[PDB]
């Protein structure tokens, strides 16, 4: 029941950020929300080539490292790489077919290309620092303690892929399908788009930051620096895409949209909070791998659980939900410099 | 089912363009198809704002028209705007659930995103051009001449879309719904697959151009200049988008790709021939609404009908298709100027 351009004239202005009428018309002369215009206005400002991006001595660097050091670098790129696939392609698939106001869908459509130009900057940097990418590339799918550290992330947006299609296929209700119950509750689904959020918020949020203090961290050492150059790059895109989906969040959660919306963020509570709970413990078990054959000055398992917990605590609060972890200072003042 | 990561390692390289393995890594150090590799580099390196477009004098140039001007520039406006709205969420809808090789995947996003800007393009001339812009984006909905192009292009899509659905959730074989039976094969969506590209091809190729057209007949005589600068950005990205769907059509008719999808176009040929001059004809029809207060300079109904003719001929042949019209040059030379 999807369509690409609705027939009915609507105010896009009374419309929910999703679940509402599909958008037909694509303006920008008004919104409901001038935070999506603004994220998105930002987001073309910031603009840029990675391929521009000065990587020549990187090889030189890299190949100069302590075998355990490359083993840190390349472990973290590799998750890096992984998660900017998914989001290059996931934001687009999963949310675009719920979004019912323009800038929002525009918002996410910008989003997700910023995303893949991520992608492009880390193809860049593997080719210019390897032999053979093949050998980094193919080893992203097989390594089962980087698809340990990611577990969770796809499985939400297919879950929710499936879910959406089945709506727009038989719309509310209870159905047979070949001989089998299938339900479809809308309520549901709100729920499934909403915890998938918080999922992408944790993403957005933590994942990607625990990783450039990692790659911060050769930064410091003077090495690496094109992968430091574009890391900044990147850092300065997912400010914007954290504040875009922690805007949204918050948004639903007051209860001036979807009524229904804030109904479910309010009793699916402490689902968020076990997602932050869970992800932060996925980042910390990550140490083990990064750290096996040794660990650098100034970045070991303690120092990486401790920043975890430290940026958890600030990306929780700032949702609504309540902090897990003890309070403390940040474990790396120096990141500062970079972010 | 779609899976935004496909657990599975592959060789992207020996992968069909669709209905292949969903992608997984992102990568782009090598492309079974290099031209989609060039076509993302091409649109990257034309990336423009149009914001940064002075269309000062465009507001003054509009209210000296006569009305029937007015009536011929803001419809042609309207249905520009129209189809990017198409465009900008389309390729991304119905093609990435689909696609199983990387270089093609990006390249959608990158088309998808080139598109939306084009949209934001209209958004700025239109509230530089009148008072309340409202007025302009709710006929783009409604509008009877202009909504039945849309009608057409976007059941291409929205069919695509809804089959491209049961097949992940349901598979190949036949099925019951709610009492009902429900067919699901592969065949039948990859012939719509094919023709919802010839349908984009023709849009892409056919309805932009002829549109470009009345943009620069204003151009000509020195009139709504602002308009003409950003329609000459939007073409240079349009010529991009025409060759992506053209090589994508043709490495998917030459048996190179896929056997079974080669087998199906040539037993639809019939069919995406009549599908592509039912588009010149719409195109063609077009003109008894817009030319009927009157014309002007270098612009009336047997110009643009001739060429309508005239691009729609080069269009067809270049993927495979008889011509339909008489051969002849160029009736209106001086659009080269601008395309
Ligand atoms: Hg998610
Ligand atoms: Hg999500
Ligand atoms: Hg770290
Ligand atoms: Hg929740
Ligand atoms: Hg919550
Ligand atoms: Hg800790
Ligand atoms: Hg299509
Ligand atoms: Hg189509
Ligand atoms: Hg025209
Ligand atoms: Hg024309
Ligand atoms: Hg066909
Ligand atoms: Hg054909
Ligand atoms: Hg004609
Ligand atoms: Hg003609
Ligand atoms: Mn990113
Ligand atoms: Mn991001
Ligand atoms: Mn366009
Ligand atoms: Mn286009």
């Amino acid at each position: 029941a999807y369509t690409t351009f609705s027939q009915t004239k609507n105010d896009q202005l009374k419309e929910p950020m999703f679940f509402g009428q599909p958008v037909n018309v694509a303006r920008y002369d008004q919104q409901k929300y001038d935070i999506f215009e603004k994220l998105i206005e930002k987001q073309l400002s910031f603009f840029w080539r990675p391929e521009e991006v000065d990587v020549s001595r990187d090889r030189i660097d890299y190949q100069a490292l302590p075998e355990h050091e490359k083993h840190i670098f390349i472990s973290n790129l590799k998750y890096q790489t992984l998660l900017e696939s998914i989001q290059g392609r996931s934001p687009n698939v999963a949310l675009l077919p719920l979004i019912s106001i323009p800038e929002l869908e525009t918002w996410v459509e910008t989003w997700a290309f910023s995303e893949t130009i991520h992608s492009r900057s880390y193809t860049h940097i593997i080719r210019n620092i390897v032999n053979d990418p093949s050998v980094v590339f193919d080893d992203i799918v097989t390594n089962e303690q980087i698809q340990k550290r990611a577990e969770g992330i796809s499985s939400y947006y297919d879950e929710l892929i499936e879910m959406t299609s089945y709506w727009h296929l038989l719309g509310e209700g209870t159905h047979t399908v070949n001989g089998k119950t299938v339900t479809v509750s809308l309520r549901e689904l709100k729920k499934k788009l909403y915890l998938c959020l918080m999922s992408v918020n944790a993403l957005e949020a933590i994942r990607f930051y625990v990783s450039f203090a990692c790659s911060f961290a050769f930064a410091e050492r003077e090495l690496m620096e094109g992968n430091a150059k574009i890391i900044r790059l990147i850092a300065r895109d997912e400010a914007l895409h954290l504040t875009g989906t922690q805007h949204m969040l918050n948004l639903l959660r007051s209860g001036a949209d979807d009524p229904e919306m804030a109904e479910i963020a309010e009793e699916c509570k402490q689902e968020c909070y076990d997602l932050f709970v869970q992800a932060a413990q996925q980042e910390k078990d990550w140490a083990d791998y990064l750290f096996r054959d040794g660990s650098m000055i100034g970045l070991n398992k303690d120092i990486l659980c401790q920043y975890v917990e430290y940026i958890t605590n600030i990306r929780m609060q700032a949702v609504g939900l309540d902090l897990p972890f003890n309070t403390r200072s940040n474990p790396i003042p120096w990141i500062n410099t970079w972010l």
